[PDB]
């Protein structure tokens, strides 16, 4: 009977994220995946910005950068009556090399499709993962978990004992359903086709009009996106499934007498289901197991590697010791509600495209299809088309409200974009410590005290953290622009990166604020 710390269902991106973040924190941990980490179909292609913020603390963002992505590759959205037919609307978004480095956050999005993304993955997280590995059926105990890990090539079964089960094995979740959990659904479920293809003279012939994705507009089947996959011959389409060929599918789609092969063809629901419950005693539900949504805006990786990233600091806690019995419970108080609102927001992306109208003589070449083409530009672009490619709140801006949290008032009432903020419970924001540090540098280990201009009460500070082991550093900082987005002369920042208190002067009761923010008040 093998023993370790943690024990990790399912060897996704997820849970590859999971086991990146305990191996940061030195917490022992076992994955375990039925397969070998080739995928044959790539599916996601897309790294939010907070997701690669989070590659950055566990140093793989350089390699996913330079996994093979294009670097003059444009990163446009475009719709299009066919690939290559008459243009409708485009996005300019440049390329990855000419693109301007945002002033709020140090890592941009990333492209680095499913088959690069695994083995970098694989090779970062070591002996560590357990590959062919299948859970037959789990026993919780008081002090632990029991598991029954049976080998796929052999046939034979093992047992691991595990303090705790975290199960990341996606939307159809077994573990899910031997614990009695619920994941009802919140929208319509919709079927879908996936066919990925070679096409490796497409580039060259679109030339200028290259895109990352095509929203084609032909007909109720097709009006889903065509997507350049490694910028170097590999594309996805989307085919809806309302009630034809491989092949000639992708032909209607594409414009051009091109050499075609495709490689798969397979069938996928989209779903909107969240968990009524994300943990049941000692084991864990995250990623799609948790929570699944609509990819219209790549949403559903990145809020499964976030809360990955915040499961990580709470079971690292609970096993040093210093954790308040409560710390656990908030894993599900502070993600389920960031998971339905990512998933309102993903529908919305979604409903914008089934709602659309593709009228008469779109297709139709000369003056007056050149009329209705640029009448139905305005309308996608008074719809609000950018959102699904441009949406920082979604990806910066989920605020935490919560009892490990010390709030401030404000409601949820926005008034213009999304903008940096370090308020209680949100995202500590980024700024140039150095050329080369940013403030995200500093955080991800255990509580961070930001000072500006001053060391006043920080002694004390120091002393109410040690009394109860919790991990503290202090940092004293003297840039006024820094101190002006942080608007307070001391922030405190969780192991997560997210503010848990700010104020010009330190509270009374500083082992009070301790207990609060460790989950023990
Ligand atoms: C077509 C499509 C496109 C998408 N595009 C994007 C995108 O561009 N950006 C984005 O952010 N998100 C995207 N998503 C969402 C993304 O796919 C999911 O959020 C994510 O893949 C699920 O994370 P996960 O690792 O928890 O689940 P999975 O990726 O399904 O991980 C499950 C893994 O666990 C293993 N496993 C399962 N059961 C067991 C068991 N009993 N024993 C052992 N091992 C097991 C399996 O081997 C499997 O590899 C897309 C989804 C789809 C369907
Ligand atoms: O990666 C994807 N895979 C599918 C997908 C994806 C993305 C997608 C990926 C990254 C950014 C925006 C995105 N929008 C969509 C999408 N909008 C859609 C509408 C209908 C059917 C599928 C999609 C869709």
């Amino acid at each position: 009977p093998i023993e370790t710390d943690v024990l990790i269902l399912g060897g996704g991106p997820v849970g590859m994220a999971l086991a990146l973040d305990l191996a940061h924190r030195q917490v022992g941990h076992l994955v375990v995946d039925a397969g070998d980490g080739t995928i044959t179909h790539p599916k996601v292609s897309t790294i939010g910005p907070r997701s690669m913020e989070l590659f950055r603390r566990w140093g793989v963002a350089k390699q996913i950068r330079t996994a093979g992505w294009p670097g003059d590759h444009p990163l446009d959205a475009a719709w299009v009556t066919r690939v290559g037919g008459h243009e409708v609307y485009r996005i300019p978004l440049g390329t990855a090399d000419t693109r301007a480095t945002p002033e709020h956050t140090p890592e941009p999005d990333a492209i680095c499709p499913a088959h690069w993304l695994a083995p970098l993955l694989a090779e970062a997280v070591g002996e560590r993962l357990r590959t062919r590995s299948r859970l037959d059926s789990f026993e919780q105990r008081d002090d632990h978990v029991r598991a029954t890990i049976t080998d796929l090539r052999t046939g034979a079964t093992r047992a691991v004992h595990a303090r705790y089960l975290v199960a990341c094995d996606g939307a159809s979740s077994p573990t899910r359903k031997a614990l009695g959990i619920d994941a009802p659904p919140r929208h319509r479920t919709q079927v879908f086709r996936n066919i990925l293809f070679r096409a490796p003279e497409l580039r060259s012939l679109l030339g200028e009009r290259a895109a990352l994705v095509f929203f084609l507009m032909l007909s109720s089947s097709l009006r889903f996106p065509l997507r350049s996959l490694d910028g170097r011959g590999l594309y996805n389409l989307v085919v809806g499934v309302d009630d034809m060929d491989s092949f000639e599918l992708v032909r209607r789609a594409v414009a051009f007498d091109t050499e075609i092969e495709v490689l798969s063809d397979s069938e996928w629901h989209l779903t909107h289901r969240v968990a009524d419950s994300f943990s049941a005693g000692r084991v864990f539900l995250t990623g799609d197991a948790a929570h699944t949504l609509s990819p219209s805006g790549g949403f559903g990786m990145n809020t499964g590697i976030g809360s990955a990233a915040d499961l990580g600091w709470k079971l690292a806690a609970t096993l040093r010791g210093w954790a308040g019995p409560g710390l656990l419970a908030t894993y599900e108080e502070e993600r389920r509600p960031v998971a339905i609102t990512s998933l309102e927001e993903a529908n919305v992306n979604l409903r914008r495209t089934m709602d659309r109208e593709l009228p008469p003589g779109l297709h139709d070449d000369g003056p007056r299809g050149e009329r209705i083409r640029a009448a139905v530009a305005e309308k996608l672009e008074r719809s609000g088309a950018r959102r699904e490619f441009d949406a920082p709140g979604i990806h910066f801006g989920h605020t935490y409200r919560s009892s490990i949290v010390c709030g401030e008032p404000e409601t949820e009432v926005a008034t213009g974009g999304w903008r940096p903020s370090a308020r209680p419970g949100a995202r500590a924001p980024h700024a140039w410590l150095t050329p080369t540090t940013s403030t995200l540098d500093l955080f991800g280990r255990g509580f961070v005290l930001l000072s500006f201009g001053t060391t006043d009460g920080v002694e004390a500070v120091t002393r109410a953290f040690a009394d109860r082991h919790v991990p503290l550093e202090t940092v004293t900082c003297h840039a006024p622009e820094i101190h002006a987005l942080y608007e307070r002369a001391h922030v405190l920042v969780r192991p997560d990166g997210h503010v848990a208190w700010r104020g010009d002067h330190l509270p009374a009761e500083l082992g009070g604020l301790v207990d609060k923010v460790r989950g023990a008040a």
